């Protein structure tokens, strides 16, 4: 099963786990090996508007401020139970991949000279989702709590931030802010892959624990999904409310969370609940895949 | 506050050297797949390999896909849980990943080489002897002097165990043979050197904050690991030289080698040196890990 340890190196019993671990550590990258020269010229001399720096400047402060442990969920749900060598290297190969982010979210504030403040037009937003962490009430102790813990990963890699993603990447759209779009757009790389493979191993762990399956544990999952894209909102309402982003509305940002939403949905092996059938962001697809 | 709480913020960091060590950790990443072993193909096949350098190889390489089957496991199940620190956590987490491209590394020499599966190699003895050793040890990361004795243990795992059969490994590039085989040896060193110097700087750091587990049993404990991991080399190095000799390889200066990075790996953990090996017995091999 998953949760036992591998007799042999192979042959494998999940195979696609591998697979994508070797696919992961191939997409490795390293916050120095981007050029910000052009994001601190971009910064300095007008390019930048005050009001995108502001939207910026306090989203950059909401990412070094959350999710301060890396890979935490990782670390103390998954990795001490998923005992298999193969489930076991993936998981935390994607934990590791973690903590390039948080350095590469730091250096962009440390090569903006940002300056340090507790305060950011988003702490709601982040009360907001530490509240709804407390209510989900997150047991791995338990098989159902532990595959309500392996879909709630899938939100929170999924669909958290990507509001934030979209305004950061609307920068790179038009030839500005280049490095942190890079920075952006490799790190939803690295969540894709990190979805995809907490996405299969919740459908194998359902297989495997098919007595979780029961109606309200599907009602539950439904219920998170709904709460990521009501977090999402929030974040929007937020930002909107700092001054406009050129072209850039906040009802399309909200369509597009609700689309890729339903993407995490159907990758959980569950039914989509928007129907939005096109990402109305056409021009992140390609960071989107 | 200490080793063993999360992090309020990101920064200033408590351990500092724990986030360079990272980021020089993840600069040295390397995959399986970007080494070149055609060479090392044509090499097996074509003779360049005598019949006894192919019976070292093999069941070296059979040793090492045996055993250490759970990747990582001291980092997932004593360190890491324990040890919840941001920099810290994040720099084991690291070195556990790392762990993973070694065992497919050494998977990837396997296949490539065609080498056949047998469960049977010449390091059975030494295999049992060393999970007897661990297994009669009793690893205790549960309680605070246990857990530094566990940072201690995997010192010598990383620093020292199989450090016989790597100058074995690394014996044949010095020769123009087997160098793709030698840069997957000489990357796993680079990367647990790395891991020894964050381990062992993380138990120096452990022990100021529990200063009061620093006792003279505690220390002969340690010293203990360093000799039983001497013997342990010195049991495979006896099998192994039952194959056959090596070409510039004398087994009494591979035993001289093992004395004397034991002696650095004590050092590194802030005791004495008990062998007092001045200099580096295979100069050869230090010069190829840099
Ligand atoms: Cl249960």
């Amino acid at each position: 099963s998953l949760t036992t340890f591998s007799k042999t190196y192979k042959p494998f019993n999940y195979p696609w786990a591998v697979d994508l671990t070797v696919k992961h550590e191939k997409a490795h990258w390293i916050e120095d090996e981007i050029d910000l020269s052009e994001d601190v010229t971009d910064w300095k001399n007008g390019k930048i508007t005050k009001v995108e720096k502001e939207y910026i400047t306090n989203i950059l402060r909401l990412f070094t401020q959350s999710d301060v442990a890396v890979g935490q969920n990782y670390y103390d749900q998954f990795i001490p139970l998923f005992k298999n060598n193969e489930v076991r290297n993936m998981l935390g190969s994607f934990a590791a991949r973690e903590g390039i982010h948080q350095r590469a979210y730091a250096l962009l504030n440390d090569t903006l000279g940002l300056p340090d403040s507790e305060y950011h037009a988003f702490l709601e937003y982040k009360a907001m989702t530490d509240k709804i962490d407390f209510m989900m009430d997150a047991d791995p102790t338990t098989r159902r709590g532990l595959g309500l813990c392996l879909a709630k990963t899938v939100f929170n890699e999924g669909v958290a931030l990507f509001a934030s993603f979209a305004m950061l990447l609307n920068f790179q759209r038009f030839g500005k802010m280049k490095g942190m779009g890079k920075v952006v757009e490799w790190s939803i790389r690295d969540e894709s892959m990190h979805v995809e493979g907490n996405a299969a191993l919740f459908r194998i762990y359902c297989q495997e624990n098919p007595y979780i399956v029961d109606n309200q544990f599907k009602k539950e999952i439904y219920l998170m999904a709904s709460k990521a894209v009501e977090l999402e909102d929030k974040f929007i309402e937020l930002a909107y409310e700092l001054g406009t982003i050129e072209g850039l509305k906040a009802d399309e940002v909200k369509q597009y969370i609700r689309h890729i939403t339903d993407r995490r949905l159907n990758q959980l092996g569950l039914k989509e609940i928007y129907n939005i059938e096109k990402n109305p962001l056409t021009w992140l697809e390609w960071i989107l895949n």
